[PDB]
């Protein structure tokens, strides 16, 4: 069966530039299998203007008066600029984008105080995509709940909302701020370890406020707010606002919708809290993220009453977590719960909610609710998370239970205002998808889960080992050290199989729909920033040869059997080498000042200039495709790409309706010296023929008479690689 010509949501003839998401490949209304592969625009827009994550001057007192400047990012529409930054971006292939905003920049003022300003800003920036001919998916986007609890989200009263005292945080470890680091009174934001801030959802406050925000009326039945409990106080403003952009995009420039904006991702790699924690005086071996000082769910609800304590420190080795030295922490009677005084002052009393009168201010909610007694210190209920409180016998999920529940929400209200919306399916990070039901799907969705090199990411170094993540998590290995592989060959093909596995989550749980990974990336900073010229006298400056090794395995895995959709983390206009993406100490930026100095009518500047490890980012890939993709191969050496397509019996395929292949001037440009770019290669195709213009390939054949038969295309570059 070929695509509809009416919308499986609505039953409504669609556009031209409709893309259908009913099948395991997104296609256009001819048949075409589409491949989407682009960017995340852009890590930038975590947070307001001239307040980066290192900088702890002028951090509470602008959110505490309500404010939220985060205009002009992603892009800046007063200088130009952000014309070059797209232009460089569809230079490299691209022709998506998933778009990043927050929670905090659109209700940053207060409780339905809506920032309808930026909201505007960000359709002047969609409208911008769409003349440069980009599809866009939006990202309701957040890290560790919000900046104030150590990284990206949601605006600063939900805190005082959920009775904590965004001032006590770091005293009580409640939370790692980078700004705050090592101490509030003497920060040292450059020593921030790698990748802790990862850590603070399994700190107290992200262990609250996540157990709040999902399962609140399960296990804090007492904390009622304005009437609700703070499950629903919380989801409901989340959802009501990501609900006015939706409606703004709708009713002020609903020409952007499914020509442009196809869709919504789900909130961004949602905490789970407490909630399925089988013993709150330990932390499990099976939590993967331990590094620094890690209280146990036990240990940090006495910090947070003031207590101090002797908590495990764990350090990052080659194989994972391993325990290093124990570390006091001593809050010295400094609490973590907003006192009855402050909560009048700076919480209820301030942003306009009433706070119920069993919702006990100033000391442990978990307390107040039985789960451990702050005389003796005593666990009480060290399994009260892992089940029902009522009805304990049965074992809670937190995906099917407390997620999905909260997705079937958002979703219908996405709908409201983007009837032909495709909902990008994000299960919480690590975990499989839910079933979730035909009845809200509507044959109109896409899985996006997340993937990182973990090993790359944590250590920042590409090694010469790596192991299999996910196929540990899934007790596929009997030993961990069967989940190693050495060497680059045996560590592609590795990284591609757990890549093939997300896939295969798709197909058995929700069902024939596209995939596409919506995160994956590098870090760029590895080696003590050697590429940037920080240490060993300056020996190693530009030299990307890791950062190129580890992009290109990353990417390879999105290829092979795989032919992924993909957004690649991420694309940050103001990148610096000193403090990388500005944000926590990560620099998984493709491009940044700091490395300055269907036409070819620009410069090689555009795509160059600026860029790290480009090779490996700016590949050679089927935009679309007569048929269905069977395998893509590309080697950055020999500059050699091949791809096979099934194409059936039934397949579409005219003078119109033809096959397109980006073929990047990256790899394929006769010359690189900053005089029009041209293509200098050799193409061989087993059936049909071919034609380039600029960096298109485009692919004309005849459909097998009968079944199905795989065509194959092969490119490289006349005389090998470049040298750029």
């Amino acid at each position: 069966p070929p695509p509809p010509e009416v919308s499986p949501v609505t039953g409504n003839p669609v556009s031209p530039h409709y893309i259908h998401s009913s099948t395991l490949h997104f296609q256009d209304v001819n048949g075409r299998s589409l491949v989407l592969r682009g960017v995340n625009l852009s890590g930038s827009a975590k947070h307001p203007n001239n307040q980066p994550s290192h900088i702890r001057e002028g951090f509470w007192e602008t959110a505490e008066a309500g404010k939220g400047d985060f205009i002009n990012k992603p892009l800046n529409l007063d200088d130009g600029s952000a014309d070059l930054h797209l232009a460089r971006l569809k230079a490299w292939g691209y022709n998506l984008l998933r778009y990043v905003f927050t929670w905090e920049s659109l209700e940053h003022a207060g409780p339905k105080e809506y920032d309808y300003a930026y909201m505007d800003y960000i359709i002047a920036v969609l409208r911008k995509c769409k003349e440069w001919g980009f599809r866009v998916f939006m990202d309701p986007h957040q890290d560790v709940w919000s900046r104030f609890t150590g990284g990206s989200g949601a605006p600063l009263w939900t805190l005082y909302a959920c009775g904590i005292d965004p001032y006590h945080l770091t005293a009580t470890a409640a939370a790692y701020l980078h700004c705050e680091w090592p101490s509030a009174e003497s920060p040292k934001p450059q020593d921030f370890p790698a990748m802790i801030w990862g850590t603070n959802y399994t700190h107290l406050a992200n262990q609250t406020i996540w157990t709040f925000f999902f399962a609140g009326k399960t296990y804090a039945p007492k904390c009622i707010i304005d009437g609700k409990n703070i499950q629903d106080f919380l989801q409901d403003h989340f959802i009501d606002a990501v609900g006015e952009l939706a409606k703004r995009i709708a009713e002020e420039a609903g020409d952007l919708l499914d020509e442009c904006v196809i869709g919504w991702d789900s909130i961004n790699e949602p905490g789970e809290g407490l909630i399925g924690c089988k013993d709150l005086a330990v932390i499990p071996a099976e939590q993967q993220l331990k590094k620094g000082p890690s209280p146990t769910p036990i240990e940090g609800m006495r910090l947070g009453m003031g207590e101090a304590q002797d908590v495990q420190a764990w350090n990052f080795g080659p194989m994972g977590p391993y325990r290093g030295s124990r570390q006091t922490i001593d809050p010295k009677g400094v609490k973590l719960w907003l006192s009855k005084e402050d909560d009048v002052k700076r919480g209820s009393g301030k942003w306009g909610w009433t706070r119920g009168k069993e919702w006990a201010l100033g000391t442990c909610i978990w307390a107040h609710h039985g789960v451990w007694e702050i005389a003796t210190s005593t666990l009480l209920r060290p399994d009260y998370f892992s089940t029902l409180p009522t009805n304990p016998g049965h074992q809670v999920d937190f995906v099917d239970d407390f997620w999905a529940l909260h997705w079937l929400a958002y979703s219908s209200r996405i709908r409201l205002h983007h009837p032909e919306s495709i909902h990008f399916i994000q299960a919480p990070v690590l975990r499989q998808p839910p079933k979730l039901p035909e009845s809200f799907l509507k044959g109109r969705a896409c899985s996006s889960p997340h993937f990182y090199d973990g090993l790359t990411l944590m250590t920042k170094h590409w090694n010469w080992f790596n192991a299999d993540a996910i196929g540990v998590i899934r007790k596929k290995y009997w030993s961990i050290v069967q989940a190693v592989r050495i060497g680059e060959g045996p560590i592609r093909k590795m990284i591609q199989g757990e890549l093939a596995v997300l896939k295969q989550d798709t197909i058995d749980i929700l069902g024939n729909y596209p995939t596409l990974v919506g995160e994956i990336g590098i870090p760029y900073d590895m080696d003590d920033k050697k590429a940037y010229g920080y240490v060993d006298g300056g020996r190693g400056e530009g030299d990307y040869s890791s950062q190129q090794k580890a992009m290109d395995c990353s990417m390879n895995a999105c290829d092979g059997p795989n032919c992924l959709n993909y957004a690649i983390w991420n694309y940050v206009p103001d990148n610096v080498h000193e403090w990388g993406d500005n944000w926590n100490g990560e620099d998984l930026s493709l491009w940044s000042v700091d490395d300055k100095e269907d036409s070819g009518d620009f410069s090689p500047t555009l795509i160059l200039d600026g860029s790290r490890a480009v090779a490996a980012f700016c590949r050679p890939y089927p935009v679309a495709t007569v048929g269905i993709p069977e395998r893509i191969d590309f080697d950055i050496t020999s500059t050699k790409f091949k791809y096979a397509v099934r194409v059936r019996a039934d397949d579409i395929a005219n003078e119109q309706v033809y096959t397109e292949i980006y073929l990047p001037f990256v790899h394929y440009a006769a010359s690189l010296n900053a005089a029009q770019l041209s293509l200098d290669v050799t193409i061989v195709a087993s059936h049909g023929r071919v034609e380039i213009q600029g960096q298109t390939l485009r692919w004309w054949y005849p459909v097998p008479g009968t079944g199905e038969e795989v065509y194959t295309i092969e490119v490289q570059r006349n005389g090998g690689a470049l040298r750029r």
